[PDB]
């Protein structure tokens, strides 16, 4: 597979110094975007520059065990925006990473961390994403 998201422009909400939005598409699963002052909601958008077939996305967090509530949406050149993964009511431990089928042409990826459920090992963690890949 080829990660067509790699080095694509990331826009979105404010970031902690040292942990910019650009860390979402740098290809490094260890480099993070972290929301500034741990603000929620926090959001990131990847511009794929026009419509590109995407088989699936991968959303990577720093490590397993957060309890973020989040959603992933895709959009085409049309303006048709659509939710592909909705974990906004999540209360359980999160996996380290999520595969998400798309199987169509898309032009943008939108990730939003809307909240966090109580408990687990990292209950004061700030909203943060290690990587989003778009495989074709
Ligand atoms: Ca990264």
């Amino acid at each position: 597979y080829v990660n067509i998201a790699e080095n694509k422009n990331v826009s979105g909400s404010n970031s902690q110094s040292g942990n910019p939005l650009s860390n979402i598409t740098d290809g490094d699963l260890s480099s993070l975007w972290i929301s500034d002052n741990g603000a929620m909601p926090a959001n990131a958008t990847i511009d794929l520059e026009g419509n590109n077939f995407v088989d699936f996305l991968e959303l990577h967090f720093e490590k397993e065990g957060f309890r973020f509530q989040f959603k992933v949406e895709v959009e085409d050149e049309s303006g048709n925006r659509e939710t592909v993964l909705d974990m906004t009511s999540n209360t359980e431990d999160n996996k380290k990473s999520y595969n998400i089928p798309v199987k169509k042409e898309i032009s943008k990826i939108h990730a939003t961390i809307t909240g966090k459920a109580p408990g687990g090992s990292f209950d004061q963690a700030w909203a943060a994403i290690a990587e989003i890949k778009a495989m074709s």
